[PDB]
């Protein structure tokens, strides 16, 4: 269930499954944005001020990707697009959720390892970006995929939306 | 028990059940409000000093709402009305306590995926609002429902009640 | 065990046991007093400074007082009279613990709800008030009760006792 | 094993036991001392400073000294004397450890009540003192006690031992 | 699985497997590093500013090397270079991942002993360092390993790669 | 395993086994040291600045030495030596450990009752000092000891080695 994979320029992973191979297997996510909207309690209008959005966390072990999300790191180093995708483990294995990023870099990459029980270290990463949009899809009780939900999106550098 | 929907205009979620058709399915919401009276221990009166409202926290899995509530949150955009229903699992399914916000924004949007366990993502939405009205509904222990309990409310454009 | 009720002037509440029809029934309450003496350690003297009293924490969960317990928050309504009761389950039923407040209002009202398991969302109110009274009472361990214990308390009108 | 008894001066507990009859019961009391000696790393003597003692948290249940601790808050009552004692589950019933403190004061009472659970509502206590002794006493490993462990102490109104 | 050794010039640890004689036997390590990318959104490029590195913590029972790790501390002693080497379980009990610091010192030792339960008092220690490099190898599903992957790093003496 | 004794110049506690008679019987130490070298990423040398030491965390039981060590505390009473040593539980209950301290003081006593379950009362005693030495012993997996490793150590008078 929920199976995640994600995407990057020239920087194989290590997954294997038809739709993503040698995509970079992931565990969780975790992303969010919201505008400064106050309770105000004071002002007529609602007030969103401003606009904005979080680094993408991602968690996965040590694989074959490791090295150069080191290099990234330390190097500041530029892509031009980050693609994530949560696949549904039954129906069709499709992507119900489709995310992608376009200007993208390694804020941060950090390392650990459980030392004698669970098998892989594990790395947690953060991916900073400029652009990205979001792209769900609903799936039929009847196992197969439905209508695609409208890939809306939004941008950093224009502060407009797509 | 305990069932919890909620409604946006123009935004169809995914539920199922006759009286929701196509509302957001919702699990838990966290909501608060609470005036300034401080303990004091020196004034005469009470002096509750102003009034004021909380977000409202909605919890639920990614459907076919995220993708707006996603967009909505970057794009500030202003609803007219949002109706949140918790209805009795036992009984007539009806709603035992019907809050309504009037002028609602989406002021944060987050998102996170388990990895491998739990099945869907699951996000957590912050709706900044201006209006609102609590009702609450009795249960008869013979199964029915009793007599309505006036719809309150409040608001921030005025500081007046209802 | 440890049945705790609560009673506001004309705001019924759900309760069903003889003794306290229509009260509000609430599961803890969390109360605290207490002065400023510093362990000083340079003073010959004790040094009590100020008395000071807490609010108090209700816990309980939706019925037919939430609404008005909601309306008051926001409109700072005044109530002359709150009683909390604690009464025992074995026994006789009584009152080991009798609470009164005077000049009561609602400082916040807190809603959430756990969305699929435990019934009856829950709510935390918190209680400001000016004066209130302890009122302890013993029980026999051939189940009766025992003498009351002098009903004491104090007002942060006056800073003087009972 | 380890059961705690604490004595104020005309404030009737409600214990039993043959050596602490009208005692108040307690279950933990927590209570701490220490100087101001820093890792200094530059100093050639030690550089204790001053001395310096803690307030000690009482534990127990409601009984019929809850008034009086209540009143005693509020109300900064001047205590002149609490003796705190621990006796032996097993042995001789005889007290291991007996605390005495004098110039009491109650610094703060708190209330809460588990709800449906547990029985007896729960409260803890802060004494505020200016002078104190340890008391110690082995137990012979056939049962009886041994010598008493010089009775040592220290107030803050002198700065002294004793 | 994920077996972690630690070698330190002349400081000879407690190990005894054939390709790690007399290294330190570590359970966890712990390690990061990161650019300042910030989230912007009024920036056109990326800018990431800075690079950054974090300590390497080790975990470890005591063993022959904790004196030298210790007296390190206090001592600010330099070391030429650490090589940290994590190995598999199965397989060919090879390193899958080689990190390789140059320039260390030990920034923090830290001591604790759980008491009567687990065997073996245990240390966390802090290595801070000037240069370091990744490498990576996968694995063979066929037991056997594969290609290494790019021995990369970073200096903090140049800011500049590997 | 690891049995930990702690002693202290005319100070008895409670042990009985025959190389620790009379010493304190003690459960944790936790106990660390590390300079203050920063991952700097502009400097060309390490710059390890300053040697710093803590406190030693002591965790045992009630016993004879509780009056002595309270009081200790407010007494500023210095030491000349305190050893420390973890012996253990198999082979010949030889100390693979030994801490020695020199110039010792009690920081703090703190005490505490779990009231109704585990026996015996629980204390913490920081002892600050400002000499010390490590000092380990390997162990034959014959059963029997090994050679000493080199008794190293550190002064916080002369802020030199041993």
């Amino acid at each position: 269930a929920f199976d995640t994979y994600i995407k990057l320029d020239k920087v194989d992973g290590e997954s294997t499954d038809d739709k993503h191979k040698k995509w970079i297997e992931v565990l969780g996510f975790a992303w969010g944005a919201g505008n400064e909207c106050t309770m105000e309690s004071g002002t007529q209008g609602l007030n969103t001020g401003k606009a904005m959005m979080s680094v993408l966390r991602v968690t996965k072990w040590m694989d074959c990707a490791s090295v150069k999300l080191a290099s990234a790191a330390v190097q500041g180093q530029n892509f031009p697009t980050l693609e994530l995708e949560i696949c549904t483990q039954a129906g069709d294995k499709f992507a119900f959720c489709i995310y992608k990023f376009t200007h993208v870099a390694v804020s941060s990459y950090q390392c650990s390892g459980a030392t004698g029980g669970s098998d892989r270290p594990q790395e947690t990463i953060d991916f900073a970006y400029k652009e990205v949009t979001w792209e769900y899809v609903p799936q039929d009780q009847n196992g197969k995929a439905g209508g695609k939900i409208g890939p809306e999106g939004w941008s950093l550098i224009t502060n407009k939306k797509k």
